[PDB]
């Protein structure tokens, strides 16, 4: 029934289980962390285990005859002790007190929350062309052991320690309002008559893998020919912590074979699904985890809280459609112009939501 | 069918023949003057005939200021050694013109420039100024033992020219992005321009390709777009000159939160300006053959100063913003690209001639 | 003896008249730009004539064989109209009399959220390109159709590029020194570092005494002591470039041995003078002109964002102490303080001269 | 005077004489096995005599009686002919020539070269701590007598064989790479400032037993104390054939007395030595030999040479400097993590440059205790 995530520590003392890999954010609150340690009670004997939720913005690469660059900038830090048992935590899951009972004597709860200024699992591994280096933010669930003097040496010993990366991801809020059309207009003037250029969307919020209709409406008063009509996902990812990266990448096309003529008006729609799948080149495009694994898809949209400094997200990911109008010159080779215009939109999971049966496997992720 | 280029003496002692008025300069080397001086052999008996290349820079319309860029001279008469020809339209020339037939070469150095000269107009502030090339045959004698003389009626000069022509190397593809932030406004005016190539060739169109991104609340009402002259008279006066040779004013306009990609041709060329004053030549103005001076081309580690005039070209792309112009700004939105501008690369038995006057065709 | 500064447009039409070149920012207020135009009414007849102040940072350099890359940020626009004739000041009624009945008064104002001239062109080392905030007064004329048209003649306007002259206020409390200690402890013994100005601000000229207290409790030596006066600048627009450079230095040539203390007062100048590389450096104009100073240090004014002053420029003293081994470690610490010109001050006879600046060589 | 080294099989009959113990890899080419086998021609009568190469990777315990215990993966196999003599049978190098004219007419030289697609001598016995098993790349020299019997059987005793572990050590080439430098920052959490730590060293490759000069430069704007200065050479072992075994072992060690205070910047230079005799517990460690021999050495840097499958090296050896810093008022309230960089350098053995006196000895390597 219920899958349940593990991991165990080299040394075998420290044994970690959580509910999920990744944690919903629904913009109202986040999902807190609920697990449990099972430590080897003979292993922990006059030692104190610890769980620490750390998101951290990191900046850097591997690169063989180059000076390496690293940057981390630590963006929440918590940690409650499991370990001789204190009742850190508080008040108790459904999800604990199960886990307690198949697991025996030696589980101890643990709860850690996330706040509401952090930003969701965000990464980025550049292409060739591209300027910038490797950066993400990562969300990491450490259980480890200390001893009673490694408090006053500062030592935290690596076999004694397990870490998951979890990743928060973000969904659309429960309640939300009915949703206007995301839609525009331009009049682009040629010899002072107008070619007018309509952009409309059926709403302003799109759930990964859900079909974007993008309605485009043409009306040509010009004497020049709409020789061609391309509709566009764009990608927008501004890294806004180490280093100012700007990146902008198509992450879905469809090239209309339309001509609208002199004096004339035509009316379009368009269907577009930006997905991961579409992207060969999976390098240069904002992801929620690394290009191996099988679970990661396109970053959602960055949500900035009302009175938060958009620097402390890391990196900035939006969506817009663009929609490129090839017009013809009157006579030349590459008299012909192009216009364009963009409509921005958010890209986002869908709205959220006994005795159990557990099924245990290996925190890491499937592959590809 | 090789035309031949002739004149002859006042006294008609001294007739000079040359292959060519233009002569190629292409960076890596430059073509070497090589010609033929016909002697009346009665008129320059106990005489000697020389022929002298030399560049000069000059400044003025009686005479104001030259400063001498080259200087060489050879002897045609008596004949210096061997006095075969060194070249194919030598060994043709003496043939048909006879025995009294003699060969000169005079070649260039890579240190000098090419033939520019400048007429101002009313509104020009400095002088008449240019690089002038003259190929002189002239005779030498002495009646006295205390000074040999020089007539002016047994010398002959040919006003040549020293004709840009493209190497084989081309400079990166050119391009410039400027963008504004205008007084009170969050959002960025990105304009990018792009060229095809950085050598254009004088008479071939020039694909300017201009991209505006107008993240603004303010349109775009005219893109205008220039080649543009820029002359530095580098000598004897800190002369400035920035002539349009060409321009074309496109008819789109650019709302807000909009972009547009464009691409104009332009020719500049000396046909289009009526006022042919105040602009960098390769010629007299009267002159029919005269174009647009080709670009400066200075050589590593040669100062700029001895090229006397520089001349480059560059695009300008000016932007009308609604909205700011005597508002939120008193200036211009402009950018600049540079290019070259010179004449097409070079193309790397017994000939039949036509002898023709040197002077060059009027208008 | 009243030096005024006149510049005349191409076309003849349009003449401007300025009391200074350099206008006095002291923190409380502004010194405002009051001038005359002189219009010839002849060349004017149907037109309108109007001068702006225009603050804008720029960024970029030509770079042959390099694609080019140019932005500008107008950080203030004002513009009034002088002609036709639409408070005075006694510099003008004076101006108006002397040059005659076609002379017209412009009073144009600064606000107080603006950086003051500051310029930087790079050396060879240095990433990133040339840039500065510039402060232009342009007189120009406009026809009765080119307000429609949208269009201003090159020939009939004429720009000043003025400076805005960072000075210090004229009503300034008592100064607290400007001092920092640190305890380098070295095998658990104390390094102790206390460094100590006599101000918190200097004046461009005025020399900096450093006081420096070496107290040495460890069994290491402090073979050298250098002190610097380091310029910080921060591009904060367009590129976040970063420039630290020594604008002056002395290096004591001191040992504090094991288990003793010295204490050493040195004066540095910070001045561009004593910098015949002259690039890389935050100035207050142009490297060719000879009233060019060190950019003074910005003055960030409560709640104004700091990326609309363009380039933040900074001062320091730092001390770095060379300790001996038994290879060698250097400690270094800095101490912030502020540089800028000094507080202002608590029938004319005119000699009119070219706005352009002297140059140097 | 030149040191032969000599193994003579339990029968009398071959005797094996080889220049060195040792052949050098240095990157462009590797110094091929010169030697010379000495016969007794009364006991190889009607016998044929050969000299093979073998390179092999290994993991687990070496063959007992009949029972495989060890997986074996040949990387190269050469075999030459000594006995009967093969065509001209003159010497091909000086060693072999002064060899044959001090040994007699009963000397036959041999010449086994080695290919550039091996690795070096790599070998590692792991700790009590370590999960996987020993493995190690081994090289045999072996020489040893086949005869034909009546049934069309050929035979090859074990009593007529000698077999020499020599070694391939890497040696350096003529190029080195870039002068190796890292640069790492963090701000913590609820820091506006950053701490700032820059690692350099003199050069890209380094000698066993030649110091290494890491100079370390931490500028510390932050309110926080940098309470220790650790910097360790770290050896980095993949096993990639048999089993993926990963081991990180610390060989040197060095830890600077002084702290960096709130707001200031401290540059120091340590210097540091990875060598084997710094290591107590000699298990755990890539080394060039057996724990026992006196000449082992801590495994050279694996040079993988361009288009070679990394997996035909059998065990990659890589060397680090680790910068550790220890924040005052972190661990366990601001991080569960570990402020550190790495720098990578390549550590092996430096570059390479009448009748000659010969001293015979046993092959056998001198042990230690
Ligand atoms: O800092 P490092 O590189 O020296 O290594 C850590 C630790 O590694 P870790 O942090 O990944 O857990 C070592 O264990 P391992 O890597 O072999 O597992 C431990 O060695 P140990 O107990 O003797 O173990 P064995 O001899 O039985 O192998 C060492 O102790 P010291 O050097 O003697 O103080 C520790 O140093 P510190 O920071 O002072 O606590
Ligand atoms: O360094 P890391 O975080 O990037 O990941 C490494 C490795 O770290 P180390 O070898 O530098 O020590 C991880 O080991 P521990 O962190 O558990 O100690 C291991 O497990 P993991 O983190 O659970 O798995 P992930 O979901 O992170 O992939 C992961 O597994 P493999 O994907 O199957 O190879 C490796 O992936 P890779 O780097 O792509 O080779
Ligand atoms: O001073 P210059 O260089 O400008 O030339 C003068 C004149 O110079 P002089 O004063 O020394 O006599 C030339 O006579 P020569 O001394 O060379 O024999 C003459 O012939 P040219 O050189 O073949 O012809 P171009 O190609 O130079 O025009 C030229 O053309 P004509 O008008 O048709 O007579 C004149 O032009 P200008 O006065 O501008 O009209
Ligand atoms: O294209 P260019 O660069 O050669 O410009 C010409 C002129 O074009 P033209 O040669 O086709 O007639 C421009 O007018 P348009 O192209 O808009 O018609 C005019 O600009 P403007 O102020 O907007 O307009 P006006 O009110 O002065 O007409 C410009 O004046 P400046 O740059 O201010 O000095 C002129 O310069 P110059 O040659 O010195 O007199
Ligand atoms: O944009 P800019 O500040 O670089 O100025 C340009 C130029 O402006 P334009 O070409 O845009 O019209 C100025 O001309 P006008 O103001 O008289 O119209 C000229 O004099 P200037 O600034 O008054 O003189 P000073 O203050 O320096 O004494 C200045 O000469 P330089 O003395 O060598 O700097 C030029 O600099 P450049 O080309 O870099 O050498």
């Amino acid at each position: 029934n219920h899958v349940i995530f593990k991991k165990i520590s080299r040394d075998k003392s420290v044994t970690i289980y959580l509910g999920k890999r990744d944690y919903i954010d629904h913009v109202e609150r986040v999902e807190p962390v609920d697990g449990v340690v099972l430590v080897d009670p003979e292993l922990v004997k006059g030692k104190r285990v610890y769980v620490s939720l750390t998101c951290a913005f990191r900046y850097g690469q591997e690169d063989i005859d180059v000076m390496g660059l690293s940057f981390r900038r630590d963006l929440y830090f918590s940690q409650v002790q499991v370990f001789p048992p204190v009742g850190a935590s508080g008040a108790t899951t459904r999800l604990q007190e199960s886990l307690i009972k198949k697991l025996g004597a030696n589980t101890y709860p643990f709860l850690l929350t996330f706040p509401d200024y952090l930003p969701c699992s965000v990464m980025l591994q550049p292409a060739p062309q591209d300027v910038g280096k490797s950066c993400g933010v990562d969300f990491e669930i450490k259980a480890f052991a200390t001893h009673s003097t490694d408090v006053e040496e500062d030592k935290i010993p690596k076999k004694s320690s397990v870490r998951l990366l979890i990743r928060k991801v973000q969904h659309a809020p429960r309640d939300m309002g009915p949703q206007p059309r995301a839609e525009a207009s331009w009049q682009f003037f040629m010899s002072d008559k107008p070619l007018r250029l309509a952009v409309s969307l059926s709403k302003e919020i799109y759930y990964h893998g859900e079909p974007i209709p993008v309605t485009v409406a043409v009306t040509n008063s010009t004497e020049k020919t709409v020789k061609k009509i391309k509709v566009l996902v764009e990608q927008v990812t501004n890294v806004v912590l180490y280093s100012s990266d700007y990146y902008i990448k198509t992450v879905a096309a469809e090239e209309a074979q339309e001509k609208v003529p002199p004096n004339s008006s035509l009316t379009k729609t368009l269907t577009l699904v930006p997905l991961l799948a579409n992207n060969r080149e999976r390098r240069g495009i904002a992801l929620d985890g690394k290009i191996k694994h099988e679970d990661t898809n396109l970053a959602s949209s960055t949500i900035i809280k009302e009175g938060i400094d958009k620097t402390v997200m890391g990196i900035l990911v939006s969506y817009q459609i663009k929609v490129k109008l090839t017009v013809s010159g009157l006579l030349g080779e590459l008299t012909s112009s192009e216009v364009a215009t963009e409509v921005p939109f958010r890209l986002m999971h869908p709205q959220p939501e006994q005795d159990e049966n557990f099924v245990f496997e290996e925190f890491a992720r499937q592959n590809l």
